[PDB]
């Protein structure tokens, strides 16, 4: 066998792709065989599913490239990157209103996204009620939390430390946490609630002030005192920009922690998370652990260990170059984007919304549903499949609890895509239809969720 | 206040450096200002101290340019990307040993680091051994793991998944973990032993063969059945090549999962680890999630989530162009300068060798502290920093347990460090010498240990 | 109660300004500047909409990338290929080129020092050039013989769309030898049935676009002698090789379809094919001086020299001459040989594997001796699979593979075929992936009956 | 034996087996370098003042053309955008010229490779149509004619190709170009339309279509004869829409059935961009459109060419993107201002007789002038030409052609990039050149050769 690019004796990453490689290959031919088989990887532009940053900013790259060995937890090696870190610590603190540091510095840490923040910020409400409940000589062997519709790392954390997730049911009518159900499952073995601030199904917004209130009655009634850790990962980088007046922060008494992404909203390139601690008394110390380097010793929270700086680095990049005036501007983009989508869709069908691309309802998605009893003639996983042959990705799927037989599309609306493509998505959405009328055949067919975590 | 690089109004990263930014600036100033005071980071290539790569590879650069936005967990939009992530598993388990798989797919995940991988072995070996006394209905809250001079990640894990950590002492004539003082601290709640392949602060191996014969016999007197999971984060790329003789993975029954850094000896970029268990019984079905996508659900056991997938690709890459028959005679290379410096250190000065840079005995690394009751006219501390006066980082600290009076001095032969930069090395080592008998007064003075952790 | 904080106008998410959009009045020139750099990324954005072609498997034109090809082209971005004066390396390199395709092809050696043949931007140009010459050609004959030279017809086989409007726009009849079941291409009976005294030529496409089979020269040019023998009239011959010139000369040197035939008095060739070049490049060759009508060649004053040119095309780039001369010199008829035996061997094995997964009749297996590395094939007549290769091109597009689906001409209007193109870059791993998903779609439409006989698009076939 | 002193190894020869196809194969990388070599012997062209094809560089668009290299502009499945692309640059080149606004939207017209593709599409038309109404009458339509003034070649080209008698009113003194009265006197029924020549190769002075439409009127008024006209603007199209939009020479007349101009002329794209467009669907005969099928429905084309890169089309985007008609006229205002400086200060150095002076209202940003009959300053345009280029400067001195054999002239163009800094230059070595002749007598005389003056 030959290789037509090479033009020599083939090389298959296929043949013994189960055993580890016998023999040296050249350096440029290793490096061109794989380059050539990642073009099989899309490019994301046309994903309307994820929230992570897919635009290019040739700074980033530059910023990216210079930063592939600097290690994170290396302190002592690269001085200048864990002080930038350290100002990025700070100015996500400030964002949320965090009480200023009894020191000068805001307690919390840079992770690798997400979900690392969350398992932190989890293990630290755990950690708390744990210290509580043993001060009052009670019992700490049955913890559970109180949510809505989290987010799959939640699901992990619950399994991973042994906490009983008492997840509010979504449900058509009330598809998130109220302050009556998240009531309705509160007692003393509570380690907190924990209310998304950016629901990953439908990019509505879950309000932490109402829920605020409810635990200070709960509290007055029982004597039980519960806190609470937001999950904002995409909502911890819009509204402070779009709707600062919703109240869902630190603002709040009860908020001991946030934790948000910013590969997400925080546009920083993949691999970039954030959790904040209210103060010094809400992240226990037993969790933190010290390390000696010359400059002294520096302590840290944190699952992982080594890994780069370079997106720590590029986000605080956005941060310098943007600020709030240029965050702003930025997130407004998308939301007219999304709102637009959401006004011009409604006019092609007989749809039920969820989310409208509205800044004081959540972030720019676009969450709909097929009016109950209304039959256009496909379902939402028809119209998915037939976006595709036409490039797109927007994601049809079911949502969860009762409401395990509503059928949903949600489109996001991140940066780069821009009100132009948008107008290009509403043609290829219309051709669709038309195709759909034309072929009644195909209703029904489609039947696979698409990805939806993320 | 002007700046002398733009020629325009000042602007600082320090004046409001606690506050998110208020307003906008231009992007190529933001970039200027910020790869300007990155300069102030070291480039480690004088850097003796650390594990992790830090020599530059085109190609390298070039393929992890390419993967910035390409999304590990998201297998539906880079399916090529997730397809070599496979292929790494399968290459990895086959270089350990691992039983042939029965489906075709070794069980298996790629990590940030050896911190997340060595999580995710300790929490597979905490279930299996809660499934074994849940069934005989005992207790399960006092687990415990035995192990020797282990890495922080494990003290990590020990206090954040509530196990004993019983860690065997290092101690004068004895700093590993022996069989003896390994079963001394067996028991009915032992969920596991860790033998460290690669010991982090001098680079021996604890060699698991001889542990897992006293685990044999343990059981036969006993009747109490305990496996092993090998933090093999440096070792686990070093063994396979240069030493197949040493029976330390798969190979032992015993042996039920391996951990190991590929961003260390695995030559691949920062952020990329890999854990392998030996089988599907080995690894715990309620702790791996499935998660749907188009083509059908798959199934995640990690602790992140999104991040990038370019680490895993350049890791391929230097599988792909090295094979066993590369990664052998880069190994070696790295084998050679260690022996080479060991050999001519012990002519400079009264030492006590720990680690040799022998392949038999462990990584390509040089450990000695100074012969008891012996005073050269200065401590390695003393030498330590004239080193630093000629640019080399070589940590100077000490060992725990009870060895805590012990002072050693270690240095790391990694990838980029040849024969001709040792010999340079050599040259400040003697340089440093003559100015402290020059100089009697600068004993003692220095008395920081320097980062030992990676 | 409100709770934002909004701007009211329209802003980009990428430049945090005021929005501009390039849908908005785009019809209409644009009234003011813009910065450089945001057109750049506005553009550049966009172009991502484009794809890539490398999951594409119906164009003959090169995909690949080569960074020494895009480092000539981007060095070549104003180098003018008509402007021999101030591009004198350019110009040269260019005859050399001439020279080594005229070599290729067994062509007569030159009668001075240089091949009669020019370069062009594609097969399309090269065959309205070779089409004018045998139309001139004709005609001085049948001047000569007191003929009338009034109406002119051209006979071929399942040409390509070129020769329609070649036929169109220079006024010849074109007298196609309709697709049919049990013979889907130009055959000497057929092809001398349609010849008479106002044939200006025969056209023979040394690789049909529509399923990869050549159409031999031989056999034809012995109907032809046979012809002139029984009725004095004699008719020569245009090779359209847009893919099998770069092809045959490599794999099959045995094959006589070339110069070493008499009647071929002229050939073209895409070097953006199989010739490896980048979009943009084509070749014509003609026999000799004579086989080139010298009122058709027009001469242009230089410093040094006046030089003669027949083109329809005047400035362009000339990059892609650059970049031909490049894989000429890199590969050599040495490489060539392992580059396209590569492709035979990926498409012979797609064929093989292909026809193991459902009822089909093979019309081309990429065989090196029956023609260009491609797969074609049509379901066996009277034979229900579940599905029609339209449905099955609609599975495989979802996947992100784009295998061309469509019917075929004359009496074959009614059959449905699906051709896989083979060129550099798509390697055996790949076609594997291929296989794979192949398979996948198969058992989809077993699964899910209902969309059998729903798609019923052609795709595009033409190149 | 032989070596080469840059690879330290055997000789590799290019002029060596430069005839015959080779047989081995190479080093990559040894090919690249050997071919980068020799590329070395071109020019740069930015001394060149003879071609009117862009010569500067700009960043962008060497990265839109490296994107674009793969990018067939005939696939419109597989590039969707770019053909997106292609149809607003077809609508804005037709707004520009003031084409009848679309009943469909979309402006009739296609993009080129260059002038002479677009000239071949606009005389196809202008021949069906000319046959059409003369099959529709019942007449021969043998026998077809083209009238046009001094044209670029390949208007030759075309009248050859397709059969057509080329009816050129000669260049002669005092009336170099195609006036109203020669015109008419050329017309007949056979004339299949008039081809004015806005912007002529040679000298740089634009034909007002305007004068001739007006005669093309009295002549349908007198003989009931109905011609319509193709304007060449190869370069003259991006130029007065924007410094001199009070002309009327495009769609505003009735008669003006399509236009055709080079984008990679003034238009400022790179090597390989022309422009066609029609007035209306009317003007375009069907007959010569190509419907091809593909997924998103069915694309009609009229062209010669089939693939090719798409990759100037997306340049040219990027340059209207950018510049827009603010842009455009600065742009071209600036060379228009070196073009007059030079006429001026040209004028001042020897007995020269102008016939191009750079003025908007004129023509293009252009300086032709010949020597006043009979004034022997010691030289010709010949030999001042050569001096010129052992100074680097390519500046064409060549004869005029019809009845104004005897004319020589120098004409020198002024693109983007060509700077009153270098303009300066120019003048530099144009003095010096001068008072190097004068030094050496015996010069006069010796060269004779025209240089390229086509493009
Ligand atoms: C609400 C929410 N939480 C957590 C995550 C996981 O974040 P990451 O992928 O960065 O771990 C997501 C995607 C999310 O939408
Ligand atoms: C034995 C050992 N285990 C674990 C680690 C941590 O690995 P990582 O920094 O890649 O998380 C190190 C540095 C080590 O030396
Ligand atoms: C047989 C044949 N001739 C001519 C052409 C046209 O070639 P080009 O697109 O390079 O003009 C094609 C695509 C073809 O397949
Ligand atoms: C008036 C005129 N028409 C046509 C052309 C040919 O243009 P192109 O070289 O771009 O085919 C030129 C150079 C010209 O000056």
């Amino acid at each position: 066998l030959l290789d037509s690019r090479f033009g020599a004796k083939s090389i298959s990453t296929i043949a013994e792709s189960k055993r580890f490689p016998l023999h040296e290959m050249r350096d440029d031919v290793a490096f061109q065989i794989i380059n050539d088989e990642l073009y099989l990887d899309g490019n994301a532009r046309q994903n309307l599913a994820t929230f992570c940053q897919t635009w290019d900013d040739e700074n980033v790259h530059k910023l990216m490239d210079l930063s592939i060995n600097k290690n994170w937890i290396d302190k002592e090696e690269y001085p200048q990157s864990a002080a930038i870190d350290l100002r990025c610590v700070n100015m996500v603190a400030d964002l949320w209103h965090a009480p200023a540091p009894k020191n000068g510095q805001a307690v919390g840490t840079n992770t690798i996204g997400s979900s690392e923040a969350c398992m932190l910020g989890g293990m630290a409400m755990k950690w708390r009620w744990r210290k509580r409940m043993e001060a009052a000589g009670k019992p700490t062997d049955k913890p559970n939390l109180v949510c809505g519709p989290v987010q799959i790392c939640w699901h992990k954390f619950a399994r991973y430390w042994d906490v009983e997730l008492r997840e509010i049911p979504m449900r058509p009518g009330q598809l998130f946490m109220d302050p009556k159900r998240m009531i309705e499952a509160c007692d003393e073995n509570t380690i907190g609630v924990v209310p998304t601030f950016g629901v990953t199904y439908t990019g509505n917004y879950e309000f932490p002030q109402p829920l605020h209130d409810a635990l200070d009655k709960f509290q007055a009634d029982t004597g039980i005192d519960i806190d609470m850790h937001i999950d904002a990962a995409s909502g911890g980088f819009l509204a402070p920009f779009v709707a600062p007046d919703i109240v869902w922060d630190f603002r709040l008494p009860r908020v001991k922690s946030i934790s948000a992404s910013g590969h997400k909203f925080g546009l920083a390139p993949l691999g970039c998370g954030w959790v904040i601690w209210r103060d010094e008394e809400a992240l226990p110390q037993e969790l933190v652990f010290n390390v000696d380097y010359l400059g002294g010793q520096i302590g840290t929270f944190a699952i992982n260990f080594s890994r780069p700086a370079g997106q720590v680095i590029a986000q605080y990049y956005e941060f310098l170059r943007l600020g709030r005036e240029g965050y702003t501007k930025v997130q407004n983009a998308s939301y007219q984007v999304a709102a637009y989508l959401a006004d011009e869709i409604a006019k092609l069908g007989p749809y039920e919304f969820i989310c409208t691309g509205r800044p004081d309802e959540g972030i720019p998605a676009v969450c709909f549903k097929l009016k109950d009893g209304e039959d256009p003639g496909y379902t939402l996983y028809d119209l998915s499949e037939r976006l595709r042959l036409r490039g797109w990705q927007v994601p049809a799927f079911t949502l969860g609890g009762e409401a395990t037989d509503i059928v949903v599309m949600r489109i996001m609306c991140r940066r780069g895509f821009e009100m132009d493509f948008a107008e290009l998505l509403l043609e290829d959405y219309k051709a669709s239809l038309k195709y759909l009328s034309d072929h009644p055949k195909l209703q029904g067919i489609a039947q696979q969720n698409s990805f939806k975590h993320t």
